[PDB]
């Protein structure tokens, strides 16, 4: 479904956790992960956020989170006070080089000044892929996939260009084939499970994780909400835990159109 205001509470909080987290796991900070994968730094582009009234509407705390998000990454981000085309042409007017913007199906980043325009799906699949896939202490190229909509599929997309060998799974057969045929992953079979120590996740659901692939000390890196794997779970495998509602797919998204 869609964020809530609930999600987004203390966005700051939640972006130093996970930008922690991603540093234990990788060695790199979030930044240094954008750097990998598109060569990009921030040189205090300025960047204005328009909201949309859109569907089901302003979605508290959304703006205000792109708004510390971007400041934190380093950007000269502003909110402008009208909305929709009136907050687009008032972002232009101030001098905004990056737009960013969503209404309920799309989310996008458009850099004024080169032309580049990301998507937050495919931005975000293909980030939390890597971040997954550069866990130091892996020992395997084997990484699970489990979701492959328009989050995953990209995901797995960049995993097997990056040479990994990925086993892929949804619970949705006809998302399963078109994986399988497009991309030439692996399709994983629940019942016949193998431990995995690098997983991704991208579904709108609970537990979609099984105990029997997970090994101990695995990165389990996931955009979806909720949380795939309950506490007690993660707990007894001492699961690393890569997961945050926006502000990752967010710098994923602006370094990709720098
Ligand atoms: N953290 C972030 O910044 C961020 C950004 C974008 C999207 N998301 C979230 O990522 C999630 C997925 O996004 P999407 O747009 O790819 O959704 P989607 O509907 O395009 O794809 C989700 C897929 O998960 C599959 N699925 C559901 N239950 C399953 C199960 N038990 N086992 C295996 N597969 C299962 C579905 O069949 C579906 O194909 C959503 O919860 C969305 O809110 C998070
Ligand atoms: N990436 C796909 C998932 C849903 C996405 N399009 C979204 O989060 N919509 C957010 C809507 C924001 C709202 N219009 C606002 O400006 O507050
Ligand atoms: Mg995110
Ligand atoms: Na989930």
């Amino acid at each position: 479904a869609l964020l809530t205001p609930d999600d987004l509470i203390n966005i700051n909080m939640q972006l130093q956790k996970a930008d922690s987290a991603v540093q234990e796991v990788t060695g790199l900070d979030i930044k240094g992960i954008c750097k990998a994968l598109y060569g990009t730094f921030s040189s205090s582009e300025k960047v204005g956020i328009v909201p949309v009234t859109s569907g089901n509407g302003i979605i508290g705390n959304f703006s205000a989170s792109l708004h510390a998000i971007t400041q934190y990454f380093g950007f000269d981000s502003f909110v402008t006070d009208m909305p929709d085309v009136s907050g687009y042409y008032e972002a232009v007017q101030n001098g905004a080089e990056i737009i960013l913007m969503a209404d309920d199906r799309t989310f996008l980043a458009h850099n004024l000044k080169n032309g580049k325009m990301a998507n937050n799906q495919p931005c975000t699949g293909i980030i939390y892929a890597e971040i997954a896939s550069r866990y130091l202490k892996a020992d395997s190229k084997d990484v699970l996939v489990v979701g492959l909509g328009k989050v995953g599929f990209p995901g797995a997309e960049h995993l097997v260009q990056k040479d990994f060998r990925v086993y892929g799974y949804d619970a949705d057969e006809t998302l399963l084939e078109r994986a399988t045929s497009n991309l030439g992953i692996i399709p994983f079979d629940p019942a016949n499970p193998k431990k995995f120590s690098i997983i991704f996740e991208a579904t709108p659901c609970a537990n979609t994780i099984p105990e029997a692939v997970l090994s101990e000390n695995c990165v389990l890196s996931t955009p979806g909400i909720p949380c795939a794997i309950s506490e007690e779970l993660r707990d007894k495998y001492e699961v690393q835990l890569i997961a945050e509602p926006l502000g990752i797919g967010t710098a994923s998204m602006l370094y990709s159109v720098l």
